[PDB]
C-alpha cells in the first residue's frame, strides 16, 4: 500500500488543472483549481507502473504527511486512479526565492534574516520529528501569496530513506560487523545538522544570487569539502552585511558537524531573534516581484 | 577483461559436483581435463556488471598464499565463469558444525593466517568486510585461505556509483560529501570481525546469534555498547582473552591493524602450522 488514505478516484473530477509549475525543475507538477471551490492547490502526478519500485514514492509522501507545521508546504492527500498517483499540496503563488531573486535580486538582509528564522523553525521541527531535510536551498524554500514560508520536496529525504532501508531488510548477518560500520549501516554517516550547514550555503545564495563555488566542478567541490584545510565560505562584500550576518554565516558554515549549532540554538541568534522581523518583509518583496 | 576466455569452460574441465550447499552462489568442483587438477568454478548469471567487474578485479589482482587463488574467467553464453583455487574441507564453519569447538592453538593457527591475508589485501587499499567462519576456507592440507568477496566488491561498486549521481554539491556539507567519497568507516572493521570469528569457532557462534539482526545492529550504536568476551573464561589461556579483547576495541581509531596484531602473544607462539589443522580435519574423518 502506498498509503491508508489514498483517495481511489480521479483528481479530475474535483480539479480543474490551470498549467503546469516551476518548468519541471520539480516534476510533473500542475496547479490546480477546485470545482465546488475556488481553492488552488499543487498537483504532481508520477506515473505508477506495475513493475516499478514505489518504495520511495511511499516515504516522501508520509513524511510530507506526518509534517503539519507553518513552515512546511500543506499535505492535503493523494489520488490513486489509472495506473497515476496524484499527490495534492499546498499551492505557493510565488513559486520559490530562486523564483523570486532572478526577478527582484539579492534579498535585504532583513528578508534574509526573515527567510532563515522561518526555515530554522521549519528544520527545529523536523529535526525533532527525526527528520532530515538534507536538500536546502533557494528552490526547495516555496513563498505563497500569504507571504508565508514553506519548505518543500522532500525528493532527497525520500531517496535517502529508502536507500538506508533497502540495505537494512536485507542486512543478512551483522553479528561479525564492527560498531562503526553498524553505525554508517543505521545512521547514514552524518546527522540533522547538514540542514544547517546547507541554511547557511541558502543565505549567501540570497545575499548574492548564487551558492558559493558555483562555477566549479561539482566532483572538484567535493574534492575541497574533504581536505583538512578547507575554508568555509563568506559573504563576498563584507561591508554591505552586517556583524550579526557575517557571524550567522560564520557559525552555521562551522566545518565540524560536532561543534555545528542545532536549528534550536540558532534560533537564538542575534541575526533571526531581532524584532523587525515580519511577514511584512516577505509581502514587500512579492510587490518588487510583481514589478 | 582481456584476459577472459571466450569458450565454454567444459572444454577444458570437467564439472563433478556443487560445492557448500549453494551458499557461495553456484560453485563447482572441477577436474582440468588435460592436468587432472581441481578448480572451483563459481557461475554467475549475466543489466549492471559493475559489482561483479569489480569482484574480479579483486580476485586477480591478489597474489597472496592467504587469499584463494584466482586462476581465470570464462565468459559463454550470458554465463561468467570464475576458476579459482579449490579448497577441499570448505570452509571452518563446515567444520566446526561436525567437530565442535576448535582448540585454541587451532584458533590461534587460524588468527594468525587470516592476519597475513588481511595485512595483504590492507596493503593493497583493500577491505574485505565479511570476515567470518564461512568464509575461511581450509584445504586439505591444512592450509587457509580467505575467500569470498562478494560484499567488499558491492561496497566498492555501490561507493562508485553514488559518487557518479550524486547530484549538485553546491549547498551540501562537508560531512556530507566525506561520507560520498569515503563511505564513513575503514579497514580496521576486518579486524573486528577477526575476534567475533575468534569467539565463533570457541563456542560456535558469533555472540548475540539468537538475538534479531537488526536488534543487534541497534544495540551495537547505542552508545553505551559494551564489546563482547569469551563465555568460558577458564577454558582459555590470558592470550586469547587479551587477543580478543584488542581485535573488539570500540573505537577505530584505536584498534590496531593488521600487521600489529601479527606480533601478538597468541598468534606468534610457537608450534603453530597446518598440521593444527590437520589433526581437525582427521578428527572430522573419525569422530
Ligand atoms: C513546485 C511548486 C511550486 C512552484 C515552484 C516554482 C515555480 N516557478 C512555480 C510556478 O510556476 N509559479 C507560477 C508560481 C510553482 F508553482 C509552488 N507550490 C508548490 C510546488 C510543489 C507543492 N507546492 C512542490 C510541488
Ligand atoms: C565455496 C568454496 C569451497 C567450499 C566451501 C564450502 C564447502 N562446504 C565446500 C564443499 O562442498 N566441499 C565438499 C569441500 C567447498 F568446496 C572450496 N573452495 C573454494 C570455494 C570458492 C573458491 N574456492 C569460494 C568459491
Amino acid at each position: 500500500v502506498v498509503d491508508p488514505d489514498i483517495f481511489n478516484r480521479d483528481p479530475r473530477d474535483h480539479y480543474d488543472l490551470l498549467q503546469r509549475l516551476g518548468g519541471g525543475t520539480y516534476g510533473e507538477v500542475f496547479k490546480a483549481r477546485d470545482k465546488v471551490s475556488g481553492d488552488l492547490v499543487a498537483l504532481k502526478m508520477v506515473k505508477m507502473e506495475p513493475d516499478d519500485d514505489v518504495s520511495t514514492l511511499q516515504k516522501e509522501i508520509l513524511i510530507l504527511k506526518t509534517c503539519r507545521h507553518a513552515n512546511i508546504v500543506a499535505y492535503h492527500g493523494s489520488y490513486l486512479w489509472l495506473q497515476k498517483l496524484w499527490i495534492c499540496m499546498e499551492f505557493c503563488g510565488a513559486g520559490s526565492l530562486q523564483d523570486i531573486y532572478q526577478v527582484t535580486g539579492s534579498l535585504s538582509e532583513l528578508q534574509i534574516s526573515y527567510v532563515c528564522r522561518e526555515v530554522l523553525q521549519g528544520l527545529a521541527y523536523l529535526h525533532s520529528q527525526k527528520k532530515i531535510h538534507r536538500d536546502i536551498k533557494g528552490a526547495n524554500i516555496l513563498i505563497n501569496d500569504a507571504g508565508e514560508v514553506r519548505l518543500a520536496d522532500f525528493g532527497i529525504s525520500a531517496q535517502i530513506g529508502a536507500e538506508l532501508a533497502r540495505r537494512l531488510e536485507f542486512i543478512g548477518t551483522p553479528y561479525w560487523m564492527a560498531p562503526e560500520v553498524a553505525a554508517v549501516a543505521l545512521k547514514g554517516g552524518y546527522n540533522e545538522l547538514c540542514d544547517i550547514w546547507s541554511l547557511g550555503i541558502t543565505a549567501i545564495e540570497l545575499a548574492e544570487l548564487q551558492p558559493p563555488l558555483f562555477d566549479v566542478h561539482p566532483l572538484r567541490v567535493l574534492f575541497l569539502m574533504t581536505k583538512s584545510g578547507y575554508q568555509p565560505p563568506r559573504l563576498k562584500e563584507k561591508g554591505k552585511w552586517s556583524a550579526a550576518f557575517h557571524n550567522f554565516i560564520k557559525v552555521t558554515l562551522t566545518k565540524s558537524p560536532k561543534k555545528r549549532p542545532s536549528a534550536t540554538k540558532m534560533l537564538s541568534h542575534q541575526l533571526v531573534s531581532q524584532p523587525g522581523l515580519n511577514r511584512g518583509l516577505i509581502l514587500d518583496l512579492l510587490d518588487k516581484l510583481k514589478n
